[PDB]
């Protein structure tokens, strides 16, 4: 019922087709169909119809092939017919029609290629190294999608081919950058690029995918998406077209001489929705109106992709030295690269932001008082405090701790800016070629200014910021800031799942998840581990039509799993009535959903009568026979899952934390690197239930084993408590 094809209906008038590229499309799809006969006849000859075949760290085989027709390859000889299929629907009649299934074809002759190549692939002996990504795994894939949701990304650019010149390629993705667009790169550009020293690689959020086929590995991320969070099913295959067109604001850049296999592979973003603009000239019958478009002029490219895609960019345009975005979010600045530091235990810091009166403050008053950063020799330390002074009729004491934890994202955009902790714990520092281009700490406040501005016009009309550098007067202002911070600690100790009347809704991940909604109680964060209670609250107050609702406490069922109407009404209506009931201290029945941006994933093994937890960052096997990618396949997606479920991290030290299956004392299985993550408030709860402090030393991880018979033993010798609770069953 779904008629995807209809998108193209106006594109080409009859009789006047473009044959010059269906053609060349033509002959690249027969091209890449006919290398993939070759290689995977001659990897069969070799190894035989049974060899396993696939992709590093993915629940979705080779994804392209998952999502469209929905196959699990998971030999060679799966491949076979697959190939056989694809290269029987390419046919010489040059039609938009079967151009497009020539583009599909050449997606997937080009996934059949990489997994041969991934054939030789081991992390011992791997076939690409960063900051190249070849394949990106789930959790990348996963890891990204918070930003996603909000379009913070606000679309996705796949570049093919070479630019002008190195320049025209720094040049263009700088500006794609400081837009926030996810990049994937392939062929000559990512040498471009590494030439001009932009910065490329999974932490930047633009990806070097390799050259020629590895182009697909923009496709199979693309599409899992849909598979993800959009809980999918595999084989749907207008739906996930659908999906991607409404959903994943991709576009494409074909820079350089055409090619039959590139044009091809241009032609299957086409068949999934995505337009291609090149710097070629185009003659009249080698182009599509909004679909294979030429604009040779470097100066318009990126503006005419946006226009084309429907992406809309919202800008501070304050001029800043240096760029900004969430792909430098990531960075890090070694030291041999920092040209100054702040806080960190090297020099006091700290950072405030308070709510003052109209009397109080000079708008847009930017201010450093002291020395700035070029007092310093390079590898140098200043202290800094910096104060955020806002005024606003709607401004509330409240939204004092939400607004300041802002500083650490505004600062981190910052190309060259860097910040982690917060209040008087924080860490900042400044790269060398930040300093070169001209940064200064006014530039920092203003920065702060006009980010505060944007992100809050309803509840900020004023706002001053001051950063201070002398040691002696940080040190007198940080005692005014720990005075807030500890009025703060105080309000949140009176916080408690029964104090409260009112928990709040999450639909901001409804853009990608459409029937998961996430309910956020004082003691259960929602699981991307950023929207506490008092968060959700803020937003709620600041925007009431916004995807943060309030929900009163009524209606109870289940005083012990944590069942009420109210929030079983809301859930209902808001999950496009996929979901009845929520328990709100069980996995074990009726779960809240997830989306697929979960920091980390419990699950039940009645072996072991326990829970085991999983972190995202995680690689390895866990006891239930799953990696967590595999985990994360089954838990999101928006399906109730009994004894499974995704949470955020902080979750795990929270006092409700799953309270109506044992909670703590149910957990028999983490990863060592996540005990360690959490190892003060693990020890810290335990001791409050009576478990002993030494309680993270009984729990099981990944040196004990990543089996049930490896683990079991281990749980016994040390007197687990969970071996002696009731089952959960
Ligand atoms: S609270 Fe839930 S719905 Fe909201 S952003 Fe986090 S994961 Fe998404
Ligand atoms: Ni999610
Ligand atoms: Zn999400």
């Amino acid at each position: 019922v779904i008629n995807f094809d209809q998108i193209f209906e106006g594109a080409i008038e009859p009789g006047k087709e473009p044959k010059r590229l269906f053609k060349e499309v033509y002959e690249g799809a027969i091209t890449a169909t006919s290398y993939a006969e070759i290689l995977l006849s001659r990897a069969i000859e070799k190894y035989g119809p049974d060899h396993p075949v696939g992709y590093p760290d993915t629940a979705y085989f080779l994804p392209v092939i998952r999502a469209f027709s929905g196959e699990e390859v998971r030999t060679l000889k799966d491949m076979v017919p697959i190939l056989n299929r694809m290269r029987a629907q390419i046919k010489s009649e040059l039609t938009f029609e079967n151009a497009r299934l020539a583009g599909e074809a050449t997606w997937y002759a080009a996934e059949i290629i990489e997994a041969l190549r991934y054939l030789k692939h081991t992390p011992e002996n791997p076939i690409v190294v960063p900051p190249w990504t070849g394949f990106i795994g789930d959790p990348v894939v996963r890891q990204y999608g918070i930003k996603m949701v909000d379009w913070t990304i606000p679309g996705e650019a796949i570049i093919i081919g070479r630019a002008k010149d190195s320049k025209a390629a720094k040049k263009i993705v700088d500006d794609l950058m400081g837009k926030g667009l996810m990049l994937f790169l392939c062929d000559e550009i990512i040498e471009q690029l590494l030439e001009e020293n932009v910065k490329l690689g999974v932490d930047y959020i633009a990806y070097p995918l390799g050259n020629f086929t590895q182009v697909v590995h923009a496709a199979n991320y693309a599409l899992r998406a849909g598979l993800m969070f959009g809980g999918i099913a595999p084989g749907l295959r207008d739906a996930h077209r659908d999906y991607q067109r409404r959903r994943v604001l991709a576009f494409v850049l074909y820079l350089g001489e055409h090619d039959m296999v590139k044009t091809a592979a241009a032609m299957g973003a086409i068949f999934t929705g995505f337009p291609v603009i090149t710097d070629q000239p185009l003659p009249e019958d080698k182009q599509i109106k909004d679909w294979f478009i030429s604009e040779p002029d470097y100066d318009k490219i990126v503006q005419t992709a946006l226009e084309v895609r429907g992406i809309k960019i919202t800008s501070i345009d304050i001029d800043l030295p240096i760029n900004f975005g969430p792909a430098f979010e990531g960075e890090s600045i070694r030291k041999g690269d920092m040209h100054v530091e702040f806080g960190g235990g090297k020099t006091p810091s700290f950072e405030l932001v308070r709510m003052v009166g109209p009397d109080e403050i000079e708008d847009g008053k930017v201010e450093v008082i002291g020395p700035d950063i070029d007092s310093v020799e390079p590898g140098g330390r200043l202290p800094i405090g910096i104060v955020v002074d806002i005024y606003g009729r709607k401004m509330q004491e409240d939204f004092e701790p939400v607004l300041e934890r802002r500083i650490h994202y505004f600062t981190n955009y910052g190309e060259g800016f860097w910040h982690t902790a917060q209040r008087d714990l924080t860490w900042v520092r400044i790269s060398k070629e930040a300093f070169a281009k001209g940064a200064r700490l006014k530039h920092l406040g203003q920065l702060l200014y006009a980010k505060f501005k944007q992100e809050f016009p309803s509840i900020v009309d004023r706002v001053q910021v001051t950063i201070y550098t002398d040691e002696q007067k940080v040190l007198e202002l940080r005692e005014i800031a720990r005075k807030k911070y500890a009025e703060r600690d105080a309000r949140l100790r009176e916080l408690s799942d029964e104090a409260v009347d009112t928990y709040y809704s999450c639909l901001l991940c409804q853009s990608f998840a459409p029937t998961h909604v996430c309910i956020v109680s004082p003691e259960r964060v929602g699981l991307c581990g950023a929207i506490s209670w008092l968060d959700a609250k803020a937003a709620y107050e600041i925007n009431p039509n916004g995807p943060n609702q309030p929900i009163p406490k009524e209606g109870l069922i289940d005083p012990v799993k944590g069942q009420w109407e109210s929030f079983n009404e809301y859930i209902y209506k808001n999950s496009q009535r996929t979901i009845e009931r929520m328990n709100l201290y069980t996995i074990m029945e009726y779960p809240m959903t997830s989306c697929g941006c979960f920091e980390a994933i419990m699950a039940y093994l009645p072996e072991l009568n326990g829970f085991m937890i999983v972190n995202r960052e995680h690689s390895g096997m866990t006891p239930i026979g799953m990696t967590f990618s595999t985990l994360a396949g089954m838990v999101g997606g928006g399906t109730q899952t009994p004894g499974f479920m995704g949470i955020g991290k902080s979750y795990i030290g929270s006092r409700k934390f799953v309270k109506a299956d044992g909670g703590l004392a149910r957990v028999v299985w983490m990863p060592k690197d996540l005990k360690e993550q959490l190892r003060s408030i693990i020890e810290e709860r335990a001791e409050e239930e009576g478990l002993g402090r030494d309680f993270i030393d009984k729990i099981a991880d990944e040196t004990v084993g990543t089996t049930v018979d490896e683990v079991l033993p281990f749980l016994e010798e040390k007197g687990h408590p969970a071996l002696s609770m009731e089952p959960l069953l």
